[PDB]
């Protein structure tokens, strides 16, 4: 399964507070707001975040303006955060972080 | 000068609410949703544009989900609109169409 | 399997080589070079496949120099031309010709 | 002026030598294959190095396969390793540096 348990899912929102995030109140969500040094970093990052989307079928919701990048994730089918969200976060942090 | 004449920005607004986009009323900006078949088609159009944004130092205010991606354009040092967002619109119809 | 069968190899290299694509004689490798306008063209055009490379997991071996990208498909684990490479190539084809 | 002095020349080559780049004998041309852990990493920095190559209208020869992304430098009209080439050789190193 995707889905988390209840102890996976507390151990992902804290391991994913630690890196930045946050969650929505209102949606099962989690979001982060990401900012580079120009837009060649920027769309460098999202370039690489495109590639995971498409490798894992699970896609960010997510505004650009030159050098910012925000970021909300939930499984959109199962209207829930799931294992899919974790992973792809965790992903998104290992590109954001080497720049 | 990269400044539109009024002669010029009419003429722009007439071409561009043709091709489908918008004025917004509280800022002197453009906007428009395009919906492609899929997040492969949108982040290639992406991709153009991103490369074009690079090209002319002019960068779209975008969101993006899987197939759908909505832009805003102004010139953000101006605080208006100008001949490089007429530019860019025009570039980002001719990369949309292609699909 | 992804194995072609002798039927689909034969149909498969049909269809190919009437979409512009030539078998290398030393390699069981299919190839061709594409022509665009521009870079910002080709570049977009290669981010596509790009992304449908990382759906996959079968990548390219491709040069480029501003418009032109050439393009060499082989399955690289199998040592020879697979359903892969035919799936591929067909994706491609769609994303190279909507420009 | 984008041509290098004799001076400026035999600097360029110093540093890029020393960023692992070599000449190559029969083209005044600069060359370095880059070797990153997977494609998701090799086609990311391919993006940051194609936005950079449309902002500055230089664009690479280049060969990609999964991780491996090899890159041939020169300025195609001038026939010769102009400034264009320096400064885009040190762009795609520290888009690789950083991952």
């Amino acid at each position: 399964t995707h889905r988390l348990t209840a102890e996976e899912r507390n151990q992902a929102i804290l391991d994913l507070k630690a890196a930045g995030w946050s969650e929505l109140s209102e949606r099962d969500a989690i979001y982060k707001e990401f900012s580079f040094h120009n837009f060649n970093q920027a769309f460098g990052f999202m370039s690489r975040v495109a590639l995971q989307a498409e490798k894992m079928n699970h896609h960010p919701e997510w505004f650009n303006v030159y050098n910012k990048v925000q970021i909300t994730l939930t499984s959109h089918d199962c209207g829930e955060l799931t294992k899919k969200d974790v992973k792809l976060a965790k992903f998104i942090e290992k590109a954001a972080a080497s720049v």
